[PDB]
């Protein structure tokens, strides 16, 4: 299964993958000074990464389905999609486009919030056309998304 890391970056099991080039993820990078949900109107901006925000402080951006956003977290996050946990799905009507993220296949996926508030996956790059729902979490635990 695609693994967790902690929050100084050390995977937790298995072994340890670099994410994508191209991924709004970039490591290493430091995060977990505080746990932060945020709404989906209240994501976080650029310049938030050293002041933080009203909100709290600010390591980049984290989900996982429910939708629930995070702009800091200290728990066991993904660096990559566990696309075990992905199933084959139509195109949504995107609500929003919150970044760039590597899968456990190790490419690149664009990361969409669809209407009916599902995480959806679309690779980014290359002869590839894949659609992905985030449909299980077993581990209940979150992607980094964007690194700030
Ligand atoms: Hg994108």
């Amino acid at each position: 299964m695609e693994p967790l890391y902690d929050k100084n970056g050390a995977v937790l099991f298995g072994e340890p993958s670099d994410t994508h080039p191209q991924s709004t993820l970039k490591l290493p990078h430091p995060r977990g000074e505080k746990e932060v949900i945020v709404g989906i109107r209240d994501l976080p901006r650029k310049g938030d990464c050293r002041t933080g925000n009203r909100l709290g402080p600010v390591s980049g951006l984290f989900v996982k389905p429910g939708p629930v956003f995070y702009q800091d977290y200290s728990g066991p996050v993904y660096h990559r999609a566990p696309l075990e946990q992905f199933k084959q799905a139509p195109m949504c009507e995107v609500t929003k486009r919150i970044g760039r993220v590597t899968g456990s296949d190790g490419n690149l996926y664009h990361m969409y919030v669809c209407t009916d508030g599902c995480i959806l996956v679309k690779t980014a790059k290359r002869e590839g056309q894949d659609v992905l729902k985030w449909v299980y979490n077993v581990l209940d635990s979150p992607i980094w998304v964007t690194s700030c």
